[PDB]
């Protein structure tokens, strides 16, 4: 659910989820996907299209179990879909801390609305 | 959906709804309930209680009518559910507006986890 996504992101990167992630560029956060801004926004739109393709389970609203070893988020889910869920949520989480780098601040609030529609996952 | 919702609390309150309200307190935005730090966390906290008590449409993607009209707004949509979302939206937009006096930017950005949990609604 979004209860462990956004603990790995605090776990992943440090920075607080919303502020840093939940309405930042077209695809983090609320309203969907979008053409990504940039490479965070990339993170989070793998991350939809990640969700997405989850047929067995609800991404949003399901709970999953996983641990934090050797400062790694390891999904020990043994529900497949759950497992592929927390797999979602572990990427998007690397993928963040990944693109710290090349964050950028005027893409938080971006307006979603008027992003370019996105490609299909 | 969160369109409408967004746009009604703009309307409102005139504040930037999701920096404003996208993750306040432990009510307002992702994350479900929790103990509402004040008045303004308080209504997401009736506005989530509010979505419990809707009869199958969907709040987060589900568009629905209404206007701003003689700066009030009105829920014209007919279908039951759908009047409903629109009339829970209303009422937080209303209850953000009325209680900005107190809004308080330390519960911006507030972590979930940090929350008690809710009362039953
Ligand atoms: C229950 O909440 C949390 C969970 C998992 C991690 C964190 C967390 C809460 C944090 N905070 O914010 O209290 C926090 C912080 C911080 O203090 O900034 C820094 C971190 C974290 C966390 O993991 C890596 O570095």
């Amino acid at each position: 659910s979004l209860f462990e996504l956004g603990k790995m992101i605090l776990q992943e990167t440090g920075k607080n989820p919303a502020k840093s992630y939940g309405a930042y560029g077209c695809n983090c956060g609320v309203l969907g996907r979008g053409k990504p801004k940039d490479a965070t926004d990339r993170c989070c739109y793998v991350h939809k299209c990640c969700y997405k393709k989850l047929t067995g389970c609800n991404p949003k609203k399901d709970r999953y179990s996983y641990s934090w070893k050797d400062k790694t988020i390891v999904c020990g889910e043994n529900n497949p879909c759950l497992k592929e869920l927390c797999e979602c949520d572990k990427a998007v989480a690397i993928c963040l801390r990944e693109n710290l780098g090349t964050y950028n601040k005027l893409y938080r609030y971006h307006l979603k609305p008027f992003c370019k529609k996105a490609d299909d996952c």
